[PDB]
């Protein structure tokens, strides 16, 4: 019953991925962002110079205020607003309506995106981590509880400008090829994963596998980076630096400040390593592994007819993001129901003349519980 959903995300490179959705009687529609890495479900809600149109409370009947007050900070961006309930649908989803609460948006500081073409943001993560506590019941807990949606969804993000799907309650298997692996969540609150492994061109980081879960390990559809902790970052940048050591690049180039440009068509894709990272199985002692390649890490951006990009690795002080960076090209089941996410190569994967990202296995890994913190 997928095709309905297949293709329902756009967006702008590292502006993230939107649905529509409508809230509100009549109906409002508002493009929506999708972020695995929050559990708040926030429209717009009043005139901001980066809106195209925003949630009128005033004009929907079954608006009802509850009478409390939000503010979410997330790791780069805040707003606050008044908390309420009305009713929404995904009209590229399900068929279905949910009376789901709802953040009014009343102010906001470094979120709203510059025509970025979405208005809100819907939080897939767990109430644990809801603002303002975790009895404001996140929207996909709604859905499953007032509806016969079975508990998982799937995000197919495609590169570049950029689209993708939300299956929402199942997994459209003409959006894969190979198989499916699975990691279990550790907990949940973000979708925490351990990672067990880190391999740069096939070459073991070697660190005590605790550095790459300090202190913890997420999947974010809302953040654009691969984020890793201090320790880890270091060790891969120097690692990443080697590799491409043939050509020269400013130090603010791998701090994500500067771009780095070549004539168009020229971009040297074989200097730069893949990266893998290993994530816990579901048997004992198993894991499997996601290779990431150039063409993902090095993120697109706007000028010339020079190709260029931005260093899309960075820095965490709150542990390892795997953000859209690494889910693109690959279907990504969330799996609630079973506790386990789950990484195939997408149909639309990212592949050069030589090599191409992939997931594999199964593999032997030992002490992998030694790996979380
Ligand atoms: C109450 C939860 C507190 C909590 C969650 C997280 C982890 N998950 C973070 C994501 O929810 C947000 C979501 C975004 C703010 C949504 C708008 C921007 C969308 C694309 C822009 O991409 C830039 C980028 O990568 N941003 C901004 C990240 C650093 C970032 O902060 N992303 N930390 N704290």
């Amino acid at each position: 019953s997928f095709v309905e959903m297949v293709d329902n995300l756009r967006g702008k490179s590292g502006q993230g991925y939107y649905v529509e959705m409508t809230v509100g009687s009549p109906p409002q529609t508002l493009n929506i962002l999708v972020d695995t890495g929050s559990s708040n479900f926030a429209v717009g809600a009043a005139p901001h110079p980066f809106l195209h149109r925003y949630y009128q409370r005033q004009l929907s009947s079954t608006y009802r205020d509850l009478r409390k007050g939000v503010y979410v900070p997330y790791t780069q961006g805040k707003w606050e607003g008044e908390l309420g309930t009305d009713l929404v649908s995904i009209p590229h989803g399900p068929n279905v309506t949910v009376r789901a609460n709802i953040a009014a948006i009343t102010e906001s500081d470094k979120f709203f995106i510059n025509g970025s073409n979405w208005e809100g943001i819907l939080g897939l993560a767990y109430a644990e981590i809801a603002r303002p506590d975790d009895s404001l019941e996140p929207f996909f807990d709604s859905l499953v509880k007032q509806t016969h949606v079975p508990n998982l969804f799937s995000l197919q993000l495609c590169g570049a400008s950029v689209g993708g799907s939300m299956i929402i309650g199942g997994i459209d298997h003409s959006l894969y090829t190979g198989s499916l692996w699975y990691t279990p969540i550790r907990r949940e609150w973000y979708y925490e994963v351990i990672i067990v492994r880190v391999e740069i061109n096939g070459q073991d980081l070697k660190m005590d596998c605790k550095e790459y879960n300090y202190d913890k390990s997420i999947v974010d559809s809302g953040t654009t980076n691969l984020r890793l902790p201090k320790k880890v970052f270091e060790a891969a940048v120097k690692s990443i630096k080697a590799a491409s050591s043939t050509e020269k690049f400013p130090d603010g180039f791998w701090l994500g400040e500067q771009l780095v440009c070549w004539q168009a068509g020229t971009t040297p894709w074989n200097i730069f390593p893949v990266i893998s990272l290993y994530l816990m199985g579901e048997v004992t002692n198993q894991s499997f592994r996601i290779t990431i390649l150039p063409q993902q890490y090095l993120r697109p951006v706007e000028d010339s007819q020079d190709d260029c990009y931005k260093f899309a690795i960075s820095q965490s002080s709150t542990g390892t993001v795997m953000g859209a960076v690494i889910m693109e090209g690959f279907y990504v089941v969330f799996d609630r129901a079973r506790k386990r996410i789950g990484f195939a190569v997408s149909a639309c994967h990212v592949h050069d003349e030589f090599r191409t990202a992939a997931v594999e296995g199964p593999f032997v890994t030992l002490d992998m519980e030694d790996c979380g913190y």
